[PDB]
């Protein structure tokens, strides 16, 4: 049986708690408030945004002693073309120092800032383009779109256009109609560059495409999407020990969204479905101990599963396998208990019992 509200209640219980949501909100809240003020930045600091799995809504509660995260990227203007990465990162060392002494590390592609609430990562980046490319550039991220400070499950109205405006609630004949994304031409192409400093050069990012996709897919899978990323990631979580390390995080919300149908009407159904095409669509490159090239969604000549090995993906492979006959058996039950069993041989006691 699909069991809507077991799963209804199954998803309340594996989201971020309310405390978590309001922790992750708060300090970046702060850390955006304060690298607005900072006056030594003022000119370099274009704008700042959030990415990460709790602004795309596909995050899974963390476990114990581990805290919600989130990215703060910061658009400069510095040229990437004539400063080099480790530069562009140490301007904002002062801040650091002052606002989270002792709190913060230097990581490869970000600062990473450890509170006891929250860890925080700060991504800085540049615009490429110049001119008025990048003035068109700069008004798409100083947009309410873009500088929003609510998750993607809590605004299923947002695009990724400039003229996008949130709604609390009710508005009629002002603007009841609904804008829709940016045409791609204004976007697509123009990526974000981000400093490495284990490579010592900048890459291309494009974390707005990959949010916009990941809201546009959720709409066309009728908000199922998000919620089967997260069901997936709970399901590893809880077979851990039986599934290889990677992937996790977001090549696996990718995987998940590659396989995933348009159209999704139960979450049973979507996981069935999924799993099913994933299965279909690499028994190939399985069989032949291969991994798959899957593009990135801003960049497509980046490799989501670059690091991935052949090895890790034939092993979870393997996992997605034994996991889908217990879900394909679960569908198929017409008894609610037996059915209910069987999601939770996968899920486990998060799942709920109808009885
Ligand atoms: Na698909």
């Amino acid at each position: 049986m699909e069991l809507q509200p077991q799963f209804n209640e199954f998803l309340a219980n594996i989201r971020p708690t309310d405390t978590q949501k309001e922790d992750w909100k708060s300090g970046a809240r702060t850390l955006r408030e304060r690298l607005k003020n900072f006056e030594p930045l003022k000119e370099i600091v274009v704008s700042t945004f959030l990415q990460g799995s709790i602004r795309r809504s596909t995050a899974i509660r963390p476990l114990g002693d581990k805290r919600p995260d989130v990215d703060i990227v910061v658009v400069t203007n510095l040229d990437h073309t004539r400063m080099s990465p480790t530069d562009a990162m140490d301007l904002f060392i002062p801040f650091l120092e002052k606002y989270y002494p002792g709190k913060w590390e230097t990581q490869g592609r970000s600062f990473g800032i450890t509170l006891s609430y929250v860890e925080l990562d700060l991504v800085i980046t540049a615009i490429p383009e110049s001119g008025a490319e990048k003035s068109h550039l700069e008004q798409l991220y100083k947009s309410e779109s873009v500088l929003t400070v609510n998750s993607l499950e809590e605004q299923t109205d947002w695009r990724l256009n400039k003229s996008w405006t949130p709604n609390t609630g009710w508005l009629s004949e002002s603007n009841s109609a609904q804008v829709e994304d940016a045409p791609a031409s204004e976007w697509k192409a123009h990526p974000l560059v981000l400093p490495d400093r284990e490579k010592n050069e900048w890459g291309r990012t494009h974390p707005l495409a990959q949010i916009r996709w990941t809201a546009e897919k959720n709409r066309l899978c009728n908000g199922h999407y998000i919620n089967l990323v997260r069901a997936v990631k709970w399901w590893r979580q809880q077979n851990s020990e039986d599934l290889p390390k990677y992937p996790k995080g977001y090549p696996l919300e990718h995987l998940i969204g590659n396989a995933l149908d348009n159209g999704t009407t139960s979450m049973a159904q979507g996981l069935v479905q999924l799993m099913d095409t994933f299965l279909s669509r690499w028994a190939a490159i399985y069989n032949q101990k291969s991994k798959p090239w899957l593009s990135d969604h801003g960049v497509a000549e980046h490799d989501v599963m670059a690091r991935l090995t052949a090895e890790d993906f034939c092993s979870f492979y393997e996992g997605i396998a034994s996991a889908a006959e217990i879900a394909r058996n679960a569908l198929a039950s017409e008894e609610p208990q037996e059915s209910a069993q069987l999601w939770r041989q996968l899920f486990g006691s998060k799942f709920p019992l109808p009885g």
